[PDB]
């Protein structure tokens, strides 16, 4: 919810820092540690701002476009997950990662992965 | 952008979407399945500089399945290529992941397939 | 059993499927590729349900090859997830994971996915 | 041949008890700590039998159908990943389960998760 907002670290090493407002909404900047990528990348993506009264996850997804100032990989990552609070925080997540192709190549366009983020560098 | 517009999927749901210069996308999202109902908002990203090659332009968007009258408790992200010309395509593969106890996040993602045209 | 999956299946890609279904749940046949790094047949094994529901339903299924033979070795394996389905316009559908052998710096991209149609005429 | 050959258990405490023939042949039995799933199913796959020497992982990928004596759960799985040897050795997995459905309910067919396995008895 409020949990959400602030900066996690992933498997990788990779940095996210989020913010999560009112109604649903994340902004922010993604930095990986690997691949096709250098300094920080826009993100935007939206998650549940009120979950189940059972102490579920909360569902959220963001998409990264790997092009910034500096590089473009002509790629984006989408992280499908839910963010879970408490003493072991985390937001587990998968990811599809997409490369623009020419249809021909289409069936070897996507990468798909699991990070879990946490609030301490693995 | 290109991208801008109306689009629909083969389950016949409804993409609404705006594509930035600076690389957003914004709209709204119909859903003709599941546990959904009216319009969700959804925001993403794509490639504002892709190759010239004859490669589709990568992008991605989000979309948690809460509005003023219905939340599942779940979210979608859809990951994939916009290829231009004549009969413009915009190819997905997407997660479903829904809010789960402990017990049951091993079920909590499905993953599927959309493909979206500017056919009504 | 599921009688109807025994025989020649063909992808959008252009791949040719050739499986028998045994009457408690083998499959066992070969695979030719028309993509990416493969020549000739390859071993395919799998599993179905050879009880499936009599109410229209898809019989679920999935199948493994490794992308080695005698000509050639990929590093790699490929499995299919899906269900058949009967009837005039019979198909499997499927999707699929293709996980290369990596280094541990290079895991996080191992793995493609996919999806693909089968159909018995193309 | 096998460093693949023997029982592992996954981080829910399900049982993959597998031989690893000479040729690439995966045999063996599952068992699901969770889900529509009861006792041991048969399982069968493929690995590949000479990996490369650079210290890349043995990719692998392997199918249940969740049907047994006791019970159908109508539904199958396949596991595509990489075996890593060594201390501690490890298979890591991603997974499609994909449940037989009618057309209407074919895009909630299919589960996607990843499951590691280690040697390690719960
Ligand atoms: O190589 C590219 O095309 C851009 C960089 C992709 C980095 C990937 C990698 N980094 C990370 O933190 N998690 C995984 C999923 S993200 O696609
Ligand atoms: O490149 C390799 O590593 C081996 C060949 C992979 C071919 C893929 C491609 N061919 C096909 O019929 N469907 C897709 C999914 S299979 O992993
Ligand atoms: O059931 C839910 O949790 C929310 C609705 C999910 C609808 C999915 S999103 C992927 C797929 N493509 C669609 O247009 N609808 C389904
Ligand atoms: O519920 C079913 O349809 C059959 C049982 C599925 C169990 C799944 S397979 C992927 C995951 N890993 C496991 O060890 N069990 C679950």
């Amino acid at each position: 919810e409020a949990g959400i907002t602030g900066t996690w670290y992933n498997q990788l090493g990779s940095t996210f820092i989020v913010t999560a407002g009112a109604d649903g909404a994340l902004t922010g900047t993604y930095e990986s540690a690997v691949g096709n990528a250098e300094s920080r990348y826009v993100l935007t993506g939206r998650y549940d701002s009120a979950p189940a009264t059972d102490g579920s996850g909360t569902a959220l997804g963001w998409t990264v476009a790997w092009k910034n100032n500096y590089r473009n990989a002509h790629s984006a990552t989408t992280w499908s997950g839910q963010y879970v609070g408490g003493a072991e925080a985390r937001i587990n997540t998968q990811w599809l990662l997409t490369s623009g192709t020419t249809e021909a190549n289409a069936w070897k366009s996507t990468l798909v992965g699991h990070d879990t983020f946490t609030k301490v560098k693995p």
